[PDB]
């Protein structure tokens, strides 16, 4: 799934488990995220 709002369902960087899983402030509403880019 997207499991992101930051990624979509192919993220392969949240392949393995999210890697932005972390609620904290990788926040994903932001509606994209700096760690898989
Ligand atoms: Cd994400
Ligand atoms: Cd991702
Ligand atoms: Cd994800
Ligand atoms: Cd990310």
């Amino acid at each position: 799934k997207s499991c992101c709002s930051c990624c979509p369902a192919g993220c392969e960087k949240c392949a393995k488990d999210c890697v932005c899983k972390g609620e904290e402030g990788a926040k994903a509403e932001a509606e994209k995220c700096s760690c898989c880019q």
